[PDB]
């Protein structure tokens, strides 16, 4: 009877804007329903979600008490302002980590540090702390974005790569295994949805997976589920590494007949039924809702 302390920031921590909260809630629900088949889940949720889970209501300020009684933990939280980093570093002092080490998260959380870590090992876009000569967009050094003539303090400048926006879900352990290749649908530099699996050719898939793997092998400490954001122009360009569960995971059960938990446990895909995950306002048939925001998972094609 292994106890898994499961925690997601929007669902169990501080209140965040509904737009982002709906994704966190979806991931927590998905993780809860998946890992509960392999561990006895321990943890708590915010009052607003007391009716959705068979867990007690509590404040994140009391998470130590839960960690002290757990055999493992999995923390899902935004990299923003080193939140994921600090939460993980705190948890590491108690039990086994099913996710990445705080050491690795400190690197992936800072895009400038990640750039220097990856540049000589895998293809990445030109990145700088000042304006670039090539078409570029600015983005916060730490954040889970847009055109600007200048680079404000705390931001990086990064070459804009035109092409297919994707993400690769990997299981990092003794070896690196590809769990899924997802297509990202972006609107105004913001992820509006994902298609699982990606609508790409097999060759493009192979290349994108090859480069995603190459990227994670660069960062010591990554472990468990890791997401890699990539843009395929004429080749794969690694844009970001999320050392934590990412939204596309919510579609795994419907798309593959296997949860991220099943996949991390060595289980294999049972079927392939392409799904579209999308963020919307007051959708009639959502997976989860937060305020007027809804996150849907629907069959595609």
């Amino acid at each position: 009877s292994l106890k898994l302390f499961l925690f997601e920031f929007a669902t169990c921590g501080e209140r965040i804007e509904d737009s982002t909260a709906v994704e966190g809630l979806a991931m927590f629900k998905s993780a809860f329903d998946g890992f509960k088949n392999y561990y006895e889940i321990t943890g708590f949720v915010r009052p607003e979600f007391s009716c959705l889970f068979t867990l007690p209501v509590d404040s994140m300020d009391s998470m130590e008490k839960y960690l002290e009684k757990s055999d493992a933990f999995l923390i899902i939280a935004p990299e923003d302002d080193f939140l994921l980093y600090t939460l993980t570093k705190k948890a590491e002092k108690y039990c086994e980590n099913l996710g990445s080490s705080s050491r690795a998260i400190a690197v992936t959380s800072d895009k400038w540090e990640l750039y220097k870590k990856l540049r000589g090992e895998v293809q990445v876009p030109q990145t700088s702390l000042r304006p670039l000569d090539c078409k570029f967009i600015i983005k916060p050094r730490t954040a889970c974005i847009g055109f600007s003539d200048e680079v404000p303090d705390g931001h990086i400048a990064q070459e804009f790569i035109e092409g297919i926006n994707l993400s690769v879900s990997l299981a990092v352990g003794e070896d690196v295994k590809c769990l899924s290749v997802n297509e990202q649908i972006i609107n105004n530099f913001r992820y509006a949805g994902a298609v699982v699996p990606a609508r790409i050719s097999d060759e493009v898939k192979r290349e994108v997976v090859e480069e995603a793997v190459r990227a994670v092998e660069c960062v010591e400490g990554l472990n468990g589920y890791v997401g890699v954001d990539i843009v395929y122009s004429d080749q794969p360009y690694v844009i970001e590494i999320n050392a934590r569960l990412t939204t596309p995971v919510v579609a795994f059960s419907r798309a593959y007949g296997a949860s991220v938990a099943d996949l991390l446990a060595g289980g294999e895909v049972k079927h392939v039924r392409r799904q579209m995950v999308r963020k919307s306002k007051s959708a009639e048939k959502p997976y989860v809702s937060v305020g007027d925001y809804t996150l849907e998972i629907i069959d595609l094609d």
